């Protein structure tokens, strides 16, 4: 069966029965630590399809990543599937370089409702913006995780995601001041609304950011994939690692500049993707951090 296969693919073991807390948490946690954020087919001449089956063939059967529209479209229907309460919501993308955010909706993420409670969940955010646990929908509330203090706040009838990050130490003098890294330690994430989307609402959105000028995934060859301690993110011929939390509440972050050949390698070893056809990596302009 599908399912059986998506499980197999992010290493969960749907042994408990229950539509809890827990196994909510238990498979956000298994998707982000197998499943890549990643843009590479737009990188290597081959399709960002917005379709499940599509996306499940390339995710589930050829073990590769994708963006928010992709990862966690085949969440929401591995979670409705088993039988969570499960929405399509909205977002929008705090864009640092400008100070705004974007006029599309150009993000996908998901609510899940557990005997009224509300979680928003999200496999797609991208390096370390990534929860590891799904969010209560609690204005004001603090939700410390291993990556950063997330919080959520309402105002005017729209959700702001944002987190707080620690200090970050640097191992490599070369890329001290690396336009891949986050700038300050309180970062707006994105912001969204409770209104129940289909898949159908981000088809603009979708060929939109594989044409326009304005996208950063044109520009930028990206993937990151969790960790139990960190973040691997590969932009460009950049590869860092992060640990979180290593010493007195900082994190520490190693760079290594990759050759054309060490890519393909670092692909396969570290995000256990292997394309078909051949990679043109881009370094961005430091629109997408790690
Ligand atoms: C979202 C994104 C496509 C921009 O969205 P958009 O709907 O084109 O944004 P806007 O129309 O609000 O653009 C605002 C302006 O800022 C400019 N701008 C956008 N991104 C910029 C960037 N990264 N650097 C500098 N300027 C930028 C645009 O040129 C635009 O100029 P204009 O006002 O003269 O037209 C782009 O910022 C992006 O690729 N973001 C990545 C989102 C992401 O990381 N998602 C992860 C989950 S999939």
């Amino acid at each position: 069966s599908d399912i059986e296969a998506y499980f197999e693919r992010i290493g969960y073991k749907n042994s408990r029965n229950k539509l809890d807390l827990e196994t909510l948490t238990d498979i956000l946690e298994h998707q982000i630590r197998a499943v890549p954020f990643e843009n590479l087919n737009m990188h290597c001449g081959q399709a960002m399809e917005l379709g499940l089956e599509a996306i499940f063939d390339h995710i589930v059967r050829r073990n590769r990543g994708g963006w928010c529209l992709q990862v966690n479209q085949l969440l929401y229907w591995a979670l409705t599937t088993i039988g969570f309460q499960t929405t399509m919501l909205g977002g929008y993308f705090y864009i640092p370089p400008v100070n705004k955010y974007s006029t599309g909706m150009v993000h996908l993420l998901l609510q899940v409702t557990i005997d009224g409670r509300n979680y928003i969940v999200d496999a797609g955010s991208g390096s370390s913006s990534q929860m590891w646990q799904p969010l209560e929908l609690i204005s004001g509330k603090d939700q410390p995780q291993v990556p950063c203090i997330f919080c959520l706040t309402e105002e005017r009838g729209i959700w702001y995601l944002d987190q707080i990050r620690r200090e970050q130490y640097i191992t490599n003098k070369e890329f001290l001041n690396s336009h891949l890294l986050p700038k300050k330690k309180h970062q707006k994430i994105y912001l969204f609304t409770l209104e129940p989307r289909t898949i159908e609402d981000f088809e603009s959105m979708n060929t939109y950011l594989q044409t326009s000028p304005t996208s950063s995934f044109i520009t930028t060859s990206f993937c990151s994939l969790q960790t139990p301690e960190g973040v691997y993110c590969l932009v460009g011929f950049i590869l860092t690692y992060r640990k979180f939390n290593y010493k007195d509440n900082t994190d520490l972050v190693e760079f290594k500049t990759l050759t054309e050949e060490e890519v393909e390698e670092v692909l396969k070893n570290i995000f256990k993707i292997s394309l078909g056809r051949n990679l043109v990596p881009k370094p961005g302009d430091g629109s997408l951090t790690i």
